């Protein structure tokens, strides 16, 4: 299948999965998605250290296991994340340090993963081990003051509490391959690989924002670790601002990469990211795609071949031949836009932005003012709104995000003066339309 | 007085005022903002009927005189809202006819303005009493219904009850002047004059939005309000997106109007908005002021010496002589921006959108990392999060939104290649620029 993500990326024989949160399976408006959409699933926290053992030596699956009996109940397979980590310990963990520390983070290896034995495809073994300050180190943790070998027993132990799971070093900001953290987990991995130390994969968060941006080197990050003989996989994908472009390269990346097994988005709907306010999900609060998820989608089934418009670029309609006009090259808000003959005039030139939003005039953008059939589709000063944005389908339609519904030449019209509006889509020609 | 809204609007002889809600004045947030900003105060909800006369005959002010005591106690008047209205009425009204309710219209209208005898700048007597069927006739409602002589009978009890107070009609979808409902009122209020019916203001809550957008002729719906010889006033301006064109234009309708008494928006921070979702007002939920809000203190104030950018130009720092621009025309996100030798790239033409973002190759938007000193501005894809949203002050600095931190060219350097940072403001040279 190409019409959701998880079905889409096992057309290149990978996985597409998110982060699910225990408390929102009782949201039918997320697990609809959820369950639609992804074929691999991350308990968002069920399943770290403080949830899977309270007290020490004291075992608790009951979270970690809603999470995972909803995942395989749905036909996905899970990562397990995480095992070991500087982050979210239980108390009783934090208060402690030196061997005592040492042979709790093992005792807590086995007691999880085998309680998970043989039901796990990856495990994110250890979490966040390097340092960001910029200088490549270990970070400065009680478990890295333990010995600098921790890492490396942590791994030993988790092959032998279960062989058949996958090994992973999970960790953020080391995408960019000239940051300095980047290379030293890859410094360590190859240590690993040279010696014999247990491990088959690297995890690259890839929270991305203006922080820590993306870059197109990401690239060279995968080929790089892919060829010291481990998997790599993209584990908690969010991006601040949700670009439609961003997500699409970080997409064709992975896909790029033989041995990048699949992509996970840390989250459903923007709303139940642990970053909501900086809106890096591929649905929005109320459920719906974004232009971002249509991208990824797009990506996902191999793109076309046709380079994008980059900046300006008419929109002509297949049923009519005319192109997006709006009337006398207004800028009044509240112009209903219309159907008109194509020529080399800024009221004609439509720029498809990273957000969604359809612009023109560079300021104004295409604004739905309702979400219901026979809306009328105008032109209103750029906010942000979801009534704003947009979704360009493969199959030439152009949805609105919030209504859901297609851009419809009114009453199948084709000649100039046609108004736009909002209706069911339907494959017809007066909702088809193409980049020029 | 021009660092607050009020003080700006006083020195044109108006006012620039909000609506109030009591139970907010426990909050300090809410309160710092709101006893600074405002020089006039509308109860939110604290003085409409079914709050002032739960009962017939029983009237109950503490609510509406929590409000008022406020407003005076913190320099601000008071506009009385609302005595006459089709909504929010108490249960025990909403089943009267005919006479028994026209008589308890103006038994009402006794007991209030009576109550705030002398001390009330301007009632809103009636409210939307106009359809918005397209007729440009009356609304249906048990008061149109007591006969259509109500409206003309509610402002002659007014001006019996307080002859000091200004007697204003309020309605919405009165803005364009192209409009039915507009034309309606016009009507009555040409007819009300011609008749010596005592009216003497009409109030446009001026609810800006994609269903009803803001007009220029706004601006001339006032002028020939003004002529007939009413003053008129903003009364519950928001703008869905709270554009900093839109909010500008508004501002400057009213200053354009000598009978312009002054303008008042319907709430303080984006969180206390009936139309939150639409981030109308002019400051955020942290309290922050908006894009938009320096685009009105501007206005307030004067405005530019010389008519600003209409999209696209070079920002120059005052104190080098040069200006903002992209190292070597780059489009990597996360480029950190410099000052250079001035020239026709478009890697230094910028554009202020409405929004506030300033937008560089078209998707490209000025982006700063974090909120402390010395954080780096770079550009970032477009999306509209507070880090990218600015403040074009008066003195020529540019605040950023998010942080409250002026651009900066650091270590106050003048020569090609000093990078811009996010500081403190200090009307240094440094942090100087000019629009050209
Ligand atoms: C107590 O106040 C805040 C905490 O400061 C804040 O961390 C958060 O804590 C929640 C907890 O949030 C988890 C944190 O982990 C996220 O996932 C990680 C993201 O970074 C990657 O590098 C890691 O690998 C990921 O595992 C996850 O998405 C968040 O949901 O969740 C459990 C809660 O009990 C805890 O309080 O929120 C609290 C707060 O809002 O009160
Ligand atoms: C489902 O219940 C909802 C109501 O539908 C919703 O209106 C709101 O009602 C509150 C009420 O809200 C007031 C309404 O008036 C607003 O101001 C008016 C805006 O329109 C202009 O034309 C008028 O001139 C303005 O006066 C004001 O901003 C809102 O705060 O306040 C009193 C509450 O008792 C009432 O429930 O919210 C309820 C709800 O959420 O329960
Ligand atoms: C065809 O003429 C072109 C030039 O080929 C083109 O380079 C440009 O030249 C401008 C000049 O552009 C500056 C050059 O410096 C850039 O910033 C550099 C960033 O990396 C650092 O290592 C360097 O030291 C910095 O200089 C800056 O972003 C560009 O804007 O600016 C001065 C102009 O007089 C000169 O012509 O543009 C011309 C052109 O189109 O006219
Ligand atoms: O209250 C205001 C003060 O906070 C403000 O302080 C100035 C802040 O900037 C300082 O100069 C910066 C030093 O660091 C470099 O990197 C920057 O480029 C410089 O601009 C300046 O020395 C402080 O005085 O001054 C104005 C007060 O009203
Ligand atoms: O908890 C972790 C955060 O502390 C971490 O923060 C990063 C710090 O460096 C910045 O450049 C990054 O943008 C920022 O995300 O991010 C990962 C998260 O798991
Ligand atoms: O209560 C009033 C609302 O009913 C009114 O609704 C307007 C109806 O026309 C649409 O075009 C507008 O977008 C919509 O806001 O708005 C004003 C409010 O006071
Ligand atoms: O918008 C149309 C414009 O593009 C065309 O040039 O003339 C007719 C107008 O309606
Ligand atoms: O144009 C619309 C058409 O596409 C739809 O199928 O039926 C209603 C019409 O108005």
């Amino acid at each position: 299948a190409e019409s959701t993500l998880g079905a889409a990326a096992a057309q290149s024989g990978r996985y597409f999965g998110t982060a699910i949160a225990s408390g929102k399976l009782g949201d039918s408006a997320y697990t609809t998605i959820a369950s639609r959409e992804f074929n691999m699933v991350t308990a968002e926290n069920e399943m770290k250290i403080d949830a899977t053992e309270p007290q020490r030596g004291q075992f608790n699956f009951s979270a970690g296991d809603r999470v995972y009996n909803w995942a395989v109940q749905n036909g996905k397979q899970v990562r397990g994340h995480t095992l070991a980590w500087h982050s979210q310990q239980p108390g009783w963990m934090q208060s402690l340090s030196g061997s005592t520390l040492r042979q709790a983070m093992i005792d807590h290896i086995n007691g999880v993963m085998g309680h998970y034995k043989g039901k796990i495809a990856q495990w994110d073994v250890v979490n966040e081990a390097f340092s960001d300050d910029g200088s490549g180190g270990r970070r400065d943790s009680n478990l890295q003051r333990t010995g600098n070998d921790w890492i490396e027993v942590a791994f030993r132990t988790a092959r032998a509490a279960d062989p058949a799971a996958k090994l992973c070093y999970n960790d953020y900001n080391i995408e960019n391959w000239t940051w300095a953290k980047t290379q030293g987990v890859y410094n360590m991995v190859r240590d690993f690989k040279q010696r014999g130390v247990p491990i088959d994969c690297v995890g690259f968060q890839s929270h991305f924002n203006s922080g820590s941006p993306y870059n197109s080197n990401f690239r060279t990050t995968l080929q790089n670790f892919a060829a010291l003989g481990v998997d790599v996989a993209i584990t908690e994908l969010d991006i601040q601002g949700a670009s439609s472009s961003t997500y699409a390269a970080v997409t064709n990346d992975c896909l790029a990469v033989s041995r990048c097994l699949g992509i996970t988005v840390w989250g459903v709907r923007d709303t139940d990211s642990w970053r909501s306010g900086d809106t890096p999900l591929l649905f929005n609060g109320d459920g719906s795609k974004k232009a971002a998820y249509t991208a990824v989608l797009n990506a996902l089934n191999g793109g076309s071949s046709t380079p994008p418009p980059s900046g300006g670029g008419q929109i002509k309609g297949v049923g009519s031949g005319r192109c997006l006009d709006v009337p006398n090259a207004s800028t009044t808000d509240g112009t209903q836009v219309q159907l008109y003959d194509c020529h080399s005039a800024t009221n004609q030139q439509w720029t498809y932005t990273d957000a969604g939003e359809l612009r023109v005039y560079g300021d104004k953008c295409l604004d739905a003012a309702g979400t219901g059939n026979g809306t009328k589709v105008q032109i209103y000063s750029c906010w942000g709104g979801d009534n704003q944005k947009w979704r360009l389908n493969s199959d030439g339609s152009i949805v609105g995000v919030q209504s859901g519904l297609c851009l419809d030449a009114v009453g199948g019209g084709t000649a100039n003066g046609t108004l736009i509006q909002l209706y069911s889509c339907s494959n017809g020609s007066n909702q088809r339309w193409t980049r020029t």
